[PDB]
Formats: structure tokens, sequence, C-alpha cells
RNA sequence: UUUUUUUUUUUUUUUUUUUUUUUUUUUUUUUUUUUUUUUUUU
């Protein structure tokens, strides 16, 4: 009877989820040039890191070059850098041409030594690098200038530095596509952790100017974020020890999971986990059936789930908290009242209904935390603890 | 006994739904010309986009050409544009001739392969382009005019632009055939989202005037909506990686689903999901049995169901509320009273039964604010 | 119904735990040189200890050498030094090159220009340290020990001085002295440890700092520390001192888990089923079962920098934790001296949890 | 040795009523924003 309705709501939610898309939908691939580490020697590499930092710093280079540069910069992790990028990079939007650098002996950019893309290629590069320097008022990547010039000579220094720069990319992911302004507070909080824990090599601490330029590149490019989230999923999978580089990524992951799905987890933490005596309220009769459908749906979305927002994954929209709005408005009302850390959150969403929120705020709070709906005069004594 | 009646109501509802329609019903075909990207090279692709934007901007081009132009414009997604159209286009009203000229040496219009015989064609195109410019008082497609003028030089610029225009077509679809006036609030709200989220490249922003001209073309052509809904179903299917183009479409999809079937879900959301004490209203019984049969029917109709309105699908009538108006007038009465966002939707139909709707409302008020459906602090909730 | 939600919270937490990592993750491997104990002679063992103490004391010596030194120093336990390191060392970031010469003619920094680089390193080490030698009372630093019994007495004494550090190196790398002395008192009072080999505060601080700042070393240490801890073996003097230190080292840097579990939660004060804590208890349940699933590394998660450690970190059950600290501080005289000035603590719940126990000797 | 009397009788056809008449396009919401380490002793 009633059972059919609930099952039908669930049916709608899962209808047409299935099936495999026709190949005709395959979109025009965008060509990106990625210069990639040609040998496992610090001589070739350190210079290439400097080049890549500067490509991303450049006002003068085209966006197509800049994406490819960012891919160079955040593939320095690998034992075999070019192979790591080419083999894991898996998105239809973008078609890579991979160039293994020829020892990178021509200052900051790299040239085709024998077969020539063009003789002016180096100038397209020289222009890029000059514009980069000039527009940034001389500033090298690191906050203390000696580090910008370093030209490091051994594996030990290399790994110290590379781990440092990589960690500074991965600090960004956490907010680049969830709140790319307001960012500084959080990204500095995460910086402090890695340094205080001695996980990253502090000589290589990177300038706000460089970090903002990279944060913006991440916000505005899908193709980059796709590679990042591909790697972020791959290294999140268990059953491996990690040394310093991959370890910092994995560590950051524990902050990066669920990010930009605030509302979903918020309904779970506040309101739902809370289970006040008022859950069966008429609205809650349906909204609860909604949440059930949502949870089973979330399960079905599967391996991508922890990072849907970073992936721009459309399924994400369905998961968005506006989907159960009566229960959610009550979930903010309870959550704000009960958890001291919450409420600091940005609560301006259209699906908030004041009347339902007020009940959630007061129903819990005037309830002294839902004292009445808890399940030697235990009840009464707990009055002191409420302090209101 | 009583069981037979319930089964019989269901039987009536499903009766003669089955079987396969005779091929003799094959309709008089409309012949339409679709100019389609001949090569994956930016020179041709930019020029062809300008051609197509102008076809849609024109007062002077014929409707048959304009539909074919709109199909050019919203197939710009494809790596092989001709293949994308030919392979997804699947509707027996409209029969395409696909012209895949890549040479684009014909200025504003396409080149004509017949040469001197195409001379009439080329001047028809010229008239179309002139009339487009003149009728629009000089306004190019984009809101900031430098963009409208800008000939593009790379893949990067191309994809930025194409993604941008495509997104601007797909924003329309959700309301073009559900409420083609009153549209602005919703379509701007969706515009704001895609831009704020940095999903599409704002240098390419398309003018209100052009978008209204195209929205109207979409409302008044079935053939265009058929191709759009074909694509909208195809890319809604899961288990595929997407590039930026298909991703924007898919994202829009999540707003486009259920559109123009307001009433069907409203009985589900309000009244039904609510499980109010009055579900046991004696009168109600037969209507509840009705709605149940409808919901299971809806399920059985299957793949087209999320976009039934856009497809003009006949079955839609049945799913129409007003097919169960007693349980419906109560469902509006509950819904509008209990959900703060509802009631702002214009619900004024002749099938509404005031007394029963007020029973729905009173359901709230006489419920002591819905205490009736409590499911000793069941009235402690000012 | 409600049961599904609790199960779902748990599902989210354990989702993506599974699977095996793509080779593409492999980071650029660092070469480290390890001089390693040549054979069963006190001659080699003492000289190598002196070499290693000086490598750590050196102002001029490279990080790559220093780590390798540390690995020599804390492989002294084994019957076959170089084999013990090579066979237990199981970390991808580092590739060890082992030198295991019985020749031992080359004290601390021996040749295989390089030899003069080594000489500069050793000179700079001596000079910068103002001659201050490994052991606290000078004759002990100077004295060659020549036979098995004296050798193992000495080696186990230096090694125990390394292993006293692990207990705080990655959890409180300053303010260390109090703890390391407290552990020293135990081993001496129990007559396990030979005070002739007392090691100088200058050297101990230099080594403590090396442990804090090098991950690769700590990885190997914790690998060994876990391996020997595993059951069904008797230990004689050397391994016994490690095992003894282990009883301070276990659960380290998981204070919040054990503390909120032991104090507050296991105490189960009749305010346990708070209308606000229901989700948190469900949280902690999920946490405990998760902890189980993480398995063998669990007693040393923090020391291993193990990622999931983050999930176990105490901010994960904040309501219960704030309340439980409020109980713990009230009931246990020794607690509360533990620094809980953290941003995630809930004042209101601490005032309540504290009150619930200390209402009137309420507990 | 055995012991009586036995059937049938009524009623019976047909009669009413039986087309239809209402209602049924749509219209609201829908991106993102918080905290995520560490510091007792045995």
């Amino acid at each position: 009877i009633f059972e059919e309705a609930a099952s039908f709501r669930s049916y709608q939610s899962k209808l047409g989820r299935d099936g495999r898309a026709s190949a005709a939908t395959a979109t025009l691939t965008t060509k990106i040039r990625i210069f990639v580490p040609a040998t496992n020697s610090p001589e070739l590499r350190w210079e290439l890191t400097l080049f890549a930092l500067d490509v991303i710093r450049s006002p003068s280079a085209a966006e197509s070059m800049k994406v490819g540069a960012a891919f160079t910069l955040i593939s320095m992790y690998s034992e075999r850098p070019g192979a790591l990028i080419r083999s894991l990079l898996n998105d239809p939007d973008i078609e890579a041409v991979i160039i293994d650098v020829g020892s990178m002996v021509n200052g900051i950019p790299v040239m085709e030594r024998r077969g020539d893309k063009a003789q002016e290629e180096m100038e397209g590069l020289m222009r890029i690098l000059k514009t980069a320097r000039d527009s940034s008022k001389g500033k090298t990547p690191f906050v203390d200038s000696r580090a910008y010039g370093l030209r490091i000579t051994d594996m030990s220094t290399l790994v110290s530095a590379v781990i440092t720069i990589e960690a500074q990319i991965w600090i960004l992911i956490a907010k680049a596509v969830t709140a790319p302004d307001t960012a500084e507070e959080s990204e500095t909080r995460r910086w402090a952790k890695y340094v205080q824990q001695k996980r990253v090599n502090p000589f290589f601490a990177l300038t706000q100017q460089w970090l903002t330029e990279m944060r913006n590149l991440l916000s505005q490019s899908l193709s980059v974020r796709k590679f990042m989230v591909e790697i972020l999923i791959e290294v999140k999978k268990g059953g491996s020890a990690k040394g310093r580089a991959v370890e910092i990524i994995s560590d950051i992951g524990n902050y990066v999971e669920e990010t930009g799905m605030a509302g979903f987890f918020a309904t779970i933490r506040f309101g739902l986990e809370t289970r006040y005596p008022a859950l069966a309220l008429n609205e809650f009769q349906s909204d609860l059936n909604t949440i059930k459908s949502l949870m089973l749906l979330y399960r079905e979305i599967g391996p991508r789930a922890p990072y849907m927002v970073l992936l721009e994954e459309s399924i994400q929209t369905k998961f968005a908290p506006g989907g159960y709005p009566l229960l959610w408005s009550f979930a903010m009302g309870v959550a704000t009242t009960i958890d001291r850390s919450m409420g600091a959150l940005n609560i301006n969403r259209g699906y908030l209904e004041p009347m339902y929120f007020r009940l959630g705020q007061k129903s819990a709070r005037h309830h002294a935390g839902g004292i009445d709906q808890n399940m030697s005069d235990q009840v009464a004594e707990l009055a002191a603890a409420v302090q209101e």
C-alpha cells in the first residue's frame, strides 16, 4: 500500500542510472604538450622543476601550455615521470603529446635538439619565461630567495625539495574546487601541520603569490583536476606502504575525502545521527524515505564517491543536500545547536526553511540538547549539564 | 469481491497498451538541410559556428533551415560532428540531408559543390546573414561584442567557445517546453551556477536577445526537441568517462529530469510521502488505489519517463494529475501548507476541489500544525 | 530503518579501504650507504659504535650518511648485523647499499678524495662538538672493549639509549628529558642496564633530533620494533630491554582513542545515552571495528606515520571525547596533566561530563 | 401350525425496466562555503 510509494520514489531515483553510453558522444580532444623527466638524475630534474614552477607563474604563456606545465609539475612524484602521467591519465577531453626532455640544457625552457617544432619555439618559451619573471616582479617560487636559485646536486636534496613542492600542490586540492576564495585560512592550517610534523622540507616553503597562481589554475581547469583526482583515488586504495612523497599525498587524502559534499555528511552527522524523539514527524515520514534512497544511491556511486565534487561528477547534483530539504533544514537546526564547531559554516542555501530550522534549533536546544528525547533521577540531574 | 474492482481499475488503465503499431502509419516526412563540421580544424569550426549563430539570429531564414541550423549548433560537442548527428538522430517526422562541407571558403555561408547551380543557394545564405544582422540591429551573438567578432586560432579557444555555446542551448531545454514565458528566473539561476562553478568560459557569454530567439525556436519546433531529448537520454546513461563538453550536458540533465511532470511528483511528495492520518479517509481509498496503479504504470513506461513532457509523449496525459483529482486537491492542500517552497508554484487549475484541498490545508491547521501526523512533545513546536 | 543509517556511516568509513595500488605511485628511490657489523668480534663492534656516534655528532656529514649510520647503530642487536638490516628493512623510499667489511682498520670514517672528504667530516664533527665524546664520563668513551660479554653489555646499553628515544621522537620531540629519564630509572632499578655506558645529553639530543627529522630511519626502527614484539618468543637481555621499552611505546599518539574509551566511555556513567551523543557512540563503534581492520601496525600507527592513523585521531568522536576528558580529569589524579588545549574540545560537554562524575563523588 | 388393513381425487400461459449527456496541456525548489594532526604515568 504505502510500501509501493516508498519503493516508487526509490525507483525514480535509480531509473536510467544503468546502461553504457554510445561512442558517438566522444568529444573533440584538446591537444596538450607535456615535457616530462627524461632521466633519474638531479642534474636534469632540478632545472626542469624550476622551469615548470615558472611555466605556471608565466603571464605570457598560453593556457594550453600552462595545463601541460602543471601536469609536468605534479608528476615529479614518479620514479619514471613520463610513464606515470601517460599510464594513469585517463580523460577523453584531453590528448597528451609527451616529450621526454633532452637533459634540458638550454636555460629554463627545453628545445627539440635535432627535429625542430620550430626555431622560434625557444622564443615562444623565452617570451613565456620573461613575461613570467617581469609580471611577478622577480619573485622565485620559494619564500626565501636562496631556495629559488638553489640548483641542487644530489638525490637527497632533490627528494627533500620535490616532496616539499608536491605537498604544496596537494594542500590546494582540499579547497581549490570547493571554495577557491576564503582559501588561505585552511591551506595555511594544513601547511602548519606538515611542517610541525617534519613531513616536508622547510627550505622549500612556497610563496603566497605562486600558490594563488596555482590555486587559480586548478579552479579554472577541469583537465588538471581530472588527473589529480585520478591519482588521488589510485593512491587512496589500501595495502601498500608509502615513502615520503606518496605518504604526504595519502595523509592529505584524509582531509580531502568527502570534501565539497558538506551538506550530505552534515545531514548524517547532525539531525540523523542525533535521532531526537521528533524524527517520525509527518514530514520526517517522507524525507526519511528520501534519505534512505540517498544513502543506497551513495553506495551505488561507489569508487568515485569520496571526491565527486572534485570530479565535477553530475551524479553529485543528485546527492546535493537540497534533495531532502525539510529534513536538511531541521538537520542544520539541530547541528548548529549541538556541535560547537558547526554554525561557523556558510548556511545560505535556498532549501533552508526557517520554520523547520527554528524547530531544529529550538527542538534540540530548548530540549536541553533533546534531553526529553534521550532515548536515581538521571533525567533531572542532567539539567545542570545543559546550563540552559 | 472488492479485490476484483481494484484489479479492474488497473486493467482499464493498462488495457490495449500492448502490441505493435502498423507501419502504414508512417508520416509525411519533412526534408531538412543540416550543415555539419567536415573536419576537426579550428578555422572551419569557428566560421561554421558564426554561420549557425546567425541562422538562429535571422528573421529572414525559413523555419526548415533554422531547425537544421539549431541541430548544427547543438551537435558542436562531437569529435566527428556528422557521425554524431546521423547516429543519434532517431525520429520519423524529420528526414535529414547532411552536408559536411569543411572547406568553409564560402564566406559567411557554406560553399556550394554544384558550383554555378549553387549560386541561388549562396545568395539565399547571403540574404539570411544580412537579414540576421539587420533585424538584430547589429547585435552579435555574445553580450560583450569583441567576443562576437573574435576569429579563433587554436583547439583551446575552440573548446572554450563550443562548450560555452552548447551549455547555453542546454540551459534552455529545461523550460522551453514547460513554461516558455516566465522563463528568465530559472534560466538565469542555472546560468549563474555554471559560471560561478567555473564550468564554462565566460568570455563566450551569449546575449538575452539571442537566447530568447533560440528558446522560441526550440519551443515551436518538435523536430529539434526530439534530437535534444535523444541526446539527453543517451548521455544520461552511466558507466562512461566524460570530457568537459558532455559533462556540462550531463550536469544540466540533473535539473532537466522530471520537468513538466510537476503534478505526478507532487502527489508523491505531498500527501503520499507525508502519510497523514487522513490516508484512511473512507472516500480517499479508491483514489489511493488509483495513484498506486498510476505509479506502477509510470514505472512500466520506462526509458522516456524523465522527459515525457519534452517528447510530447501521449502517455503523459494519463500520468496527468486530474486523473486522480480528489487525492490531488488534498495533496496540494497538504503540500502548500507544510513545505515553505511550495505554494509559490502557480497551481490554479479547474480540477482542484476547494473543500478537499482545504481538508488538506486544515490537515495542517486542524492538525495543530500537523501534530495529527505526529508519527510528550508532539505539540511543543512553535 | 535507523539501523541502515548507522551501517551506512560505517560503510562510508570503510569504503575504498580495499584494492591494491598501481605501480605508477612508486616514488624516486634514495640511495643510502650503511656500514654494517662485519663479524662476531668486539674489536669491530666497538669501533663501529664509535664511528656511528661520531657520524651523528658530525656538522659536515650528509643526511644520507647519517641515516645509514643510525641503521648501523640500531642493528647491533643481531647475530649478523648486515643480514638483520637487509632482511627486515621494508620501505620503498630508500635503497640501502650495505658495506660489511671485517677489516675494521678504518675507525669511524673509512676509505673505500672521498677518504679526505670523510676526514673533513670527522674533524669538523670533533671540532664543532668541542671534543665532547659519546659517553657521559670520558674514560668510558675512550675504552676499547675486547670480548663477547663486555661487547654485548656495551652494545645493548647504547641500543637501549636509541630505543628510549622512539617513545617520544615522533610524539613530543622537545620536553623529551622527563620521559627518557623516567624510562632510564626503570631499567637501572630493575638492574637490566649497565651504567658504564651512560650516554651524554649532547649526543642523545643530537640523535633525538635526527629521529624526529628523518622519516626513513623511523620507518626501519618501527618495522623492527613491531617484528620483535610479535609473540611466541622468549627474549634474553638485548631484545628484552627493547620489549620492556615497548610497554611505554604501545598505543603511542593514539591517546584520544584509548583515553576516551577507557575514561568516560568504559566508565559508562548513567548519562551515557545522551540525546546528543547517540551518533557519536555509533561513530566510536565504527572506529573500534575500523581499528581492528587496520590490524598489525595498530599499536605503532603514529610512529609509522600511517595515513589511517588520521581516522583514529581523537577529533573523530568529539562530543564523546570532550565529555570523556571532563570525566577523566575529574576521576584520575594523574590525568589532566596531559595537554588537551585543542580546538576540537567541547567546553559545554567537558563542563557536563566533568560534572556527571564529580557531582558529589558521583562516578 | 397360522390369524389385521392396503388404489385414485390439488395447482400450472404471458404482462416491468434497459442509448448517450461530467472532468483531464504545462507553470514551484535544485552548484560550492565548518573543524579534520601532535604534548599524562606506568
